[PDB]
């Protein structure tokens, strides 16, 4: 079975009942929550679907939460949607208006005040292109130069303007807050353009009194600038290619992408790959060529994990595309797990650790590589490497299971927390044994670490016939 | 500037008026005559048309052929278009009818009589899928499975069902015999199942009297299968992903293209890649992140060309596509031109000198590499390595200009039939210093072969200053 | 330290008093004893000082006993000595005589029958050579081609001529028993040509009842065409040059050295290099530049050890001899302990386990590796690789520890028989903490195996911190 | 047939009837005029010899005249010798005297003001050392501590000391002028110690109005850190073992002879092994292991040639020992050329050029590879490369040929001046038809170059069949 991961989105579309349970029963890894959308009864609802789901299938499903972050808006129009047509003359206004085909409010209020002539506005990552031709007043009278349907709420981008807003809003940390204690595995954060935006994160999340993984994502070049910086500083990236695509020529999308998922491998974070992957099984039952390929070479690139967004989130296949993009990953997989070489040997113990458990369980035929890990770090170090072989972690942090839903290749164990290294291995015989997959005297390698129930202790490998006396 | 060369299929959207002049302007490589479409009058005015802008810009443009092949398909509805939406019942007739929603006919008289309840109809390479249910006299009764709009003429596809259909057509043979006598630089052929099949295009063309480069289009197992045997008898090959994402399972499309690809640059052929490439830009002023990073990963592959289809035949914006995979490449190649190395070295002459011809540039930083060719060989033994470095071929016969415009980094030059290899390589000077770009004192490694005006005879490396007396 | 080790062969220069104590002081890592030369008591005394000085400095010295195996031999001569002059006519009879300048008897008695018109007969590695005109009857008439003087049962070969002979002669099979039963650590057979050889060696010692190392000594071509099968079924090779360049070419042996030194590391078998390499301190004290030369290529070829034999055991310098072959090793390896790469992947655990301990200390900067032995082999499979990292041996066999003075790199430490593996590694700390050059928090990579006193169960890695509660 | 040049010293043991033919027919490929010994008369006569046998066997035959620079020596004694035994006392003097045991003089004026107690004084290479206790007035105190015989000027060596005097002395001058006049075809200078040595030769060779190739013998540290500049400012570099081996620690010996040759290679200059290569054979017909090992693993590292000193010069198996070195070369060879690779890719013209020329004589299985030259240059870079085909230089001056005579791999072939390359091309079938070795059609990679007869406008590389119409 399939290694890379798959993020869905939850929508409109998966609102009905035992639609999220088909998505994880069909492959869901992580459930992306959006925090641009939905009422705060609407997530509770969903997180609730998220977890019996999970509990009942007995697979891992991380719920990530979504910020808004800077996101810069249109207001609504009178019939919820419009044309827009090349030749066109339209005003986006910061004032209060009816809105209609031709004047729609923004959120961004600054708008008029920084526009200026010749300045570019791209509606809904790229659906439709205008030319600012002048500012009065509170209007930004522009021309359509790319024409196609506009509708309420869409995000509108200024590639090159530098836009003044928090990098977290009042909204995102009401939410951040509403998302923490609901329960949520992982949150990220859109919009990132600083290693230092992680810390104002950080800040929340301390106030309130519980931290998760923080995930940058990548969709302003500031961001791409800083690509080592917000890798180290972050919990994971997220490639955002929708707003990427815009806010960067869409020419320059495809290498950066191929870039922080190698930065993300060399550090040992996760990357998650979005965004239009399967854009056309919104209205269609299969993808594209370009469609395809775009899944299976994100695949070979490395990725953790592939997200869908619209194709689940409002789309009419959601499950269509969850299976689709499980078999293309599963084709590239079943003909090698390979990913880019690390461009360096690896120097703390964990990596050092994982890498050589790698290299005995391979050269052994090894049934399983299995790893103790607390934060999820050793395991992490271990799934950067690809191997054909099950990545097995074990904990004893629930947590950390559905933290490790978006980490390649890698299917975890909860278990008591043990006092001793023999007890780790005890508990790896009794959860593999009551698996139809694995048998005594079955050889496994086995990464732990002691002193016992401590981040980084990992210390011992282990190669181990399951129920053998060889401890 | 660019390397990757780009084909652009004519139709409809490009009769309109400069049009063809637009789309050589814009960077088209090879045009794209495809003959399941079209009068014999709208290819000669398509190909005039071509010619004009190619001399008139001083652009070489290569004209292919596409012959149709055996492709199944429906008949005529009447109304030219209908809607199949899931759960309706659908008859596929070999009998004469009314074309309808409920029954419309098809070209491949054998369906009633091939056809086996369980069979599934992909229509319009999978837009809209069908299952059979019953066969009754003439009528395949089917189960609409996916949904879709349908209209005249769709191609259909039948996985599973052995069918039988000549190689070649009498409507292919005489569609042949149009192309060749009209002056096509090559011709591809549809539907390819055997290395065979090169043999009656070869017969066709010999009782005429005019040979040019064959295509095999990938898009059928059999094809896949004979992959080798194929590229070996035929000139080239262009992975055809429309018909080969229904032809076989669509997620085992990615890695067959890029088996198809090395395969072609080992022995030294053109590769085209090919279909939906940039599907969404029929309708859409910007591409999919999925289409861009299709057409950058088609790049690294090391494809000697890329190819639009109803991108720049029917669609919307054909202009845009086609500056917009010219900007996706050139984004990839001014990063690198590096490819996939072979995985063998080179053994034929040719091959042996190609490739020290190029060491012996990049190493001393030559401003270009130049070789003499005739049948185009030693050009395509040294293209297929990829290099930053110009790869200036030179010739006598003006046909070999225009087939080399569908091969990696080539610009070509015609020259007189020179009686010496210092006539040749005065020749080069020559023409080099006809260029603003191109100064005497300049370094270029030039490539050519004794005895003279003959095929294979490549057998000299000249690493020489423009102008200087050092011959 | 050195890590390439030093065989001594004892002899009348080392039978004075505190010389062997001197030896060892300086370095000698095994003592061999050669039964070509000396009565029982020679052997007997010389053992003792070898234990003496061993245990009395702490430095592990093995004790090698070298059979002579079926060496052919003149008989004697009455006057014990004669001169054979070039152009002199000789025979060599296998009736038996007192000896006399013209006729001389030999120990081969299948010689007059197995011996042809053209062989050559080289003396004692080659100081006199002779061709064979005829043979008559018993004698071998032969022509002196190159001359010198010749005494008493000095052995002679004749090259590519087919010998019979057992692999042990009846006086090789006492003097084996001799050497069991006074307690040597290691036996080395002469002029093996089989690997059934070793089945010979084994009948012996199990009849006796006990069993040591065996080293194959390599000196016929029939051992260097079966290398691959005598290393694996012997324990040991050593490139005994001396004979093997007078049964081959003396211009093949450098590189039949080099093979047989690395097709002893691909399987983790010790070797060493033997004799002449430092030939002329038998008479000087200081080598030539051949020498030198020779000594320091013995070491990058990767030689688990080099011998010195007529430099210490008949020579006016052995103590220089020692030191100096010591400067010599230490000087290359100062410089790097890189070894020519193995042609395989490791593919047994203790080799995969034993290559991935290297990783780790390597990686990690450990202060040493530990590995636990029963039979030694786990620490071949280590010291085969070479590593500038001290590679520590623990055992409870102290024969073992004896066994591995052979092996590169390897210092062993002897232990209590455990019971478990945390209790290897607090005997680690003990044992390394009694050392001024080991101190509390040193990082240490230490490789064991449960079940315990089991060969063959090495199964653990365990990066550990001297003394801290890491286990 | 062989590829590693040998080198052979003549002295007393050569003058004697036919010798010098006989070592030139046995494959000697450079003579070696030692002028720290003979009379003019003697070096004369010598030369004269090898003229004649090398024009009257066709092989080449360089002359080289190696100098004997600033080497300190002692004065005469009394007797003609001393013996000086361990634990005597010795003063060498500063001031003149007819010596004797006790004090003696030596050439070095330097010396009491240079020397401090602790100094060691190696005489005659390490037959005798002392150590320096005082200085008193003139006279340097020691005590021996390694004894033996002394006689008349012999050489001694202050390792470690600071020593000044001219790199050239007046006798050699005088010895560079006779060895000019008379027609060497090189020139070595003993005891280099800096880049800046060179100029010196090249002032006097300019006086005189003739220059040769310099070799810089390295025998001094202060050569050995400018290792480098020294190889760069010389036209070659000798590893001159026998002083190199006192002035540093003998034991640094053989990485220092590696990194030199490799220095070398990589610069494309020649470079010699020298001395005791063979030792033993001054005295025995068949040399030690540790010698045909050293010779053996001078070929491994790359060396262009290796030397003979006492083995020709004095010994009593001149011949054997030439033979005897060229089957250990020739049996390395067999089993392949390959040498160290280059830690650079070529980056000048000819290097490049060479290169790829190598590439392509040996993916084609050509029969020969052929380099005109005018310096030798263009050859050099393809000689220090290896490769297992013939290395045929063509030059038009005959002084090249006897240079090229210690290049590795490397025959060469007079030719006229020509003024076009295809005039080049057809010298060279002409001159290859009248071997044995070439017939018509065979295939051959010639490099060349124009303008014709311009050193360094190597610019060309051509397939040719002998013979055939390709050029
Ligand atoms: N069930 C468990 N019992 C004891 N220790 C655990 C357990 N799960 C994880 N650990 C500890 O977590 C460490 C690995 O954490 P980390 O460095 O974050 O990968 C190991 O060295 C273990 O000591
Ligand atoms: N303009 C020309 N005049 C004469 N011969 C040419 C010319 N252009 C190319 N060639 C020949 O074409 C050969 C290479 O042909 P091919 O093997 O088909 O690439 C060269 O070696 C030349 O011998
Ligand atoms: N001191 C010891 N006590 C018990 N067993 C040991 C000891 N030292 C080594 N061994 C065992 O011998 C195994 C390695 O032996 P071998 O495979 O022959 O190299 C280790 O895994 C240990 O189980
Ligand atoms: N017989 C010759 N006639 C003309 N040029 C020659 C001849 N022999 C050697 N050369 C030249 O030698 C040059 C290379 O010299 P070098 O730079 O020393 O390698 C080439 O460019 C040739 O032109
Ligand atoms: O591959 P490694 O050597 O384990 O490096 C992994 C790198 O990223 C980690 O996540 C840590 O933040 C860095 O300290 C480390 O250098
Ligand atoms: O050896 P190369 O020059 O790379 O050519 C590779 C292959 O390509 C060509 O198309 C030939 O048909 C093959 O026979 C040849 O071996
Ligand atoms: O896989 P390795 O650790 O290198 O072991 C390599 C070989 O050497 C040993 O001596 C065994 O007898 C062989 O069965 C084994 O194939
Ligand atoms: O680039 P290559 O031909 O290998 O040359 C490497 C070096 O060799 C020569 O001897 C030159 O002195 C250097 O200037 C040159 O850089
Ligand atoms: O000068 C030499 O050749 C030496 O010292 O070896
Ligand atoms: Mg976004
Ligand atoms: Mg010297």
């Amino acid at each position: 079975t399939r290694r890379g991961k798959i993020v869905c989105t939850l929508g409109p579309a998966t609102q009905r009942d035992d639609l999220v349970r088909a998505l994880v029963e069909a492959g869901m890894d992580v459930a992306r929550m959006n925090f641009s959308h939905g009422d705060y009864d609407d997530h509770k609802v969903a997180y609730e679907r998220v977890r019996v789901a999970s509990d009942a299938t007995g697979r891992a499903v991380g719920v990530l939460a979504d910020l808004q972050g800077p996101k810069i808006r249109l207001g609504r129009f009178a019939s919820g949607a419009t044309h827009w047509a090349e030749g066109e003359t339209v005003r986006i206004t910061v004032g209060a208006c009816e809105g209609s085909h031709d004047r729609v409010s923004t959120t961004y209020k600054r708008l008029a005040q920084d526009a200026v002539a010749g300045d570019r506005v791209l509606v809904d990552d790229g659906k439709v292109a205008l030319v600012v031709d002048a500012v009065e007043g509170d209007d930004v009278v522009c021309t359509v130069v790319e024409g196609g349907p506009v509708s309420d709420n869409k995000g509108i981008s200024l590639p090159g303007m530098n836009v003044t807003a928090p990098a977290l809003s009042e909204k995102d940390i009401e939410d951040l807050t509403f998302a923490l204690n609901l329960g949520v595995d992982m949150v990220a954060l859109s919009f990132v353009r600083s290693p230092a935006d992680v810390e104002l994160v950080h800040e929340v999340m301390d106030r309130i009194g519980r931290r998760v993984p923080v995930i940058a994502k990548l969709e302003k070049p500031e961001a791409i600038d800083n690509l080592e910086a917000i890798v180290l500083a972050f919990d994971a990236v997220m490639v955002a290619r929708g707003d990427l695509g815009v806010e960067l020529p869409l020419e320059e999308v495809p290498l950066v992408q191929k870039r922080a998922i190698q930065m993300a491998r060399e550090n040992a974070k996760p990357v998650i790959v979005a965004t239009q992957m399967l854009d056309s099984m919104i209205e269609n039952s299969r993808p594209t060529r370009a469609e395809a390929s775009d899944v299976a070479n994100a695949v070979l690139d490395g990725a953790d994990a592939l997200m869908l967004s619209g194709e689940t989130s409002v789309g009419k296949y959601p499950l269509a595309a969850v299976r689709t993009m499980s078999r293309i990953i599963c084709a590239v997989e079943e003909n090698s797990t390979a990913a880019p070489p690390l461009t360096h040997i690896p120097r703390t113990k964990r990596g050092v650790i994982s890498y050589a458990a790698r290299d005995i369980g391979e050269r052994l035929d090894a049934k399983a590589l299995v790893a103790f890990t607390q934060s999820g770090d050793t395991v992490r170090r271990l799934a950067r490497l690809h191997t054909p072989l099950p990545l097995l972690a074990f904990t004893a942090w629930p947590e950390v299971r559905s933290q490790l839903a978006m980490t390649w290749g890698t299917e975890t164990f909860i278990v008591p927390k043990m006092q001793s290294t023999d007890g780790m291995i005890r508990q790896v015989d009794k959860s593999l044994l009551e698996l139809a997959r694995y048998k005594r005297g079955d050889l496994v390698v086995i990464v732990a670490g002691a002193p016992p129930g401590t981040v980084g202790s990992t210390n011992l490998i282990h190669v181990h016939r399951i129920g053998e006396d060889d401890v």
